[PDB]
């Protein structure tokens, strides 16, 4: 299992060193039962592009960073791109894009308190 990183040249990839700066995640409400997920050492919010692939921007307006957090039992959760109704995937390789099949096996994530409000973001595997 990974911890989900936004880096700061904007690429999202996964990693197991929990000691990362890049991992730590603001959740903010938004209404609608969405949130935006912001990676607090550099300002960027997680972004799934129509085309699959996972980044990180700081543009606020932008309307591929609202997610719809899903509860899935176990303590763990899915986190669906409102705008294109993929999920997030953290792949074993370590490569992280939005697939739309709720069935994948890399798909679920638990959500870690890190004690100050942030979170992190970790791929059951």
């Amino acid at each position: 299992g990974q911890y989900l990183r936004i880096n700061p040249d904007g690429t999202v990839d996964g990693t197991r060193d929990r000691s990362d700066t890049h991992i730590q995640f603001q959740i903010s409400p938004e209404g609608n039962g969405e949130v935006l997920l912001k990676s607090t050492e550099t300002g960027q919010y997680l972004r799934i592009n129509p085309d699959g692939t996972v980044d990180g921007t700081r543009d606020r307006s932008d309307t591929h960073i609202q997610f719809q957090i899903s509860p899935e039992g176990n303590g763990e959760v899915l986190l669906k791109s409102t705008e294109t109704g993929q999920y997030l995937r953290i792949n074993p390789d370590g490569t992280v894009d939005g697939t739309r099949d709720r069935s994948d096996t890399h798909i679920q994530f638990q959500i870690s308190p890190e004690g100050n409000g942030e979170v992190l973001l970790k791929s059951t595997e």
